[PDB]
């Protein structure tokens, strides 16, 4: 019974720091550059700009920007779960309640778990997309976009640092050096399979055939639900 | 294990004659104006402007102006569905092939399921959506819309028109006088649930709890993956 429509093309960006240049692939199934790939800004003779203008754009930011949280809905309370984020999770914001983005990603009842953000920062990706002509379809937190085959985790290395998926509405983003103790700060040791080849960490690691974070992200489209684009950042 | 992603807030539009009002309905679980729906123009003091620059929207056009077909890719042919349609469907066109825009719905193999508009049609609705700053997620024949649950075929009531859906990848629009021509100029008879209440007409009519057009739209998200947004017309 199930449609199982066709995929739909698309740009598949990561944004990061606005210093450093964008990772881009193009998923377009049959189309001349499929899987092309690259970086932006660059001095080579990129299709990006073109792109950018014929597809619309999945935008993928870094986990290591947002923070992943649990929370029950108190009882009676029929105010909506992103009102009653901020005034429960205080106490887990960095920054003022007023400076913070939050995003919806689950609910089952009264518990739902959310995304928080800087709202600076989702400003400034949301402006850098704006600049560079992407229009996009939903701005996911990059570790979501990973595979989430429990009871495993997932992981993938992105620029040296490691995005590992340890649940299914959260996950982490470490250097190298912290795994022993990221690793060995949570309770138990894990099993871990791996889309790059595995560091000397704790855990069981089960080496996969590499593939890139946007190449994950490409065959696990259904990882588009899961955006930051809510409230204030619904649509431009 | 699945996700299962809470449903994104949007503003469910149906498109048709230029001339006519568009109907528009908002889905926002837990937001203020959840369920407000109207017509557009209207001299009522709508809050659909500002619904526009706050939700993105899922835009639905008429079944009766789309084309639904089946069409099987030669044998080591390597050309894209899209560039095959054209060529393999001429003869079932009633305009020009150039002056025919194609969707893919699903693939299976050499299978391919495709919708065929007019391209001026296209740009109509697309320049109407751009007129009245509605940012279009995807872009579904209303019919596709209704739930597909078989072997039961899914009908409802649309300005006296009949939206039938009976395959998983194409339905049917008919005038209340059509449905004993349509109906059995068919095959078979068959099993019909229907959301309106059912007319005088042949198959086994199930008067289902009713609803409108875009109430059954905003319980069924998965059918903005059924998008006539490609190619051409895959981001504004």
């Amino acid at each position: 019974n199930k449609i199982n429509a066709s995929p739909q093309a698309m740009l598949i960006v990561r944004l990061a720091a606005a210093q450093a240049p964008l990772h881009w692939q193009l998923f377009a199934p049959g189309e001349p550059h499929h899987e092309a790939s690259g970086r932006w800004p660059t001095d080579d003779a990129s299709p990006f700009p073109a792109l950018a203008e014929q597809y619309p754009a999945w935008v993928l930011i870094p986990a290591s920007d947002c923070a992943f949280h649990s929370l029950t809905l108190p009882a009676g309370l029929r105010k909506p779960p992103l009102q009653v984020a901020p005034f429960l999770l205080e106490e887990q914001l960095a920054d003022d309640v007023e400076a913070t983005h939050f995003a919806l990603l689950h609910r089952q009842q009264a518990q739902c778990e959310i995304v928080a953000v800087q709202r600076q920062k989702m400003r400034d990706w949301l402006a850098r997309c704006e600049s560079l002509s992407l229009q996009p379809l939903a701005l996911t937190p990059d570790v979501l976009a990973l595979p989430w085959q429990p009871p495993a985790w997932s992981a993938v290395q992105v620029d040296e640092q490691w995005l590992i998926r340890h649940q299914p509405w959260g996950g982490m983003a470490a250097e190298n050096v912290w795994l022993t103790e990221l690793l060995q700060s949570e309770a138990e040791e894990h099993v871990i399979d791996s889309y790059s080849p595995p560091p000397a960490a704790p855990g069981v690691w089960r080496e996969q055939p590499a593939q890139t974070l946007l190449t994950l992200a490409a065959r696990h489209p259904a990882a588009q639900k899961l955006s930051l684009l809510q409230g204030e950042f619904a649509v431009r």
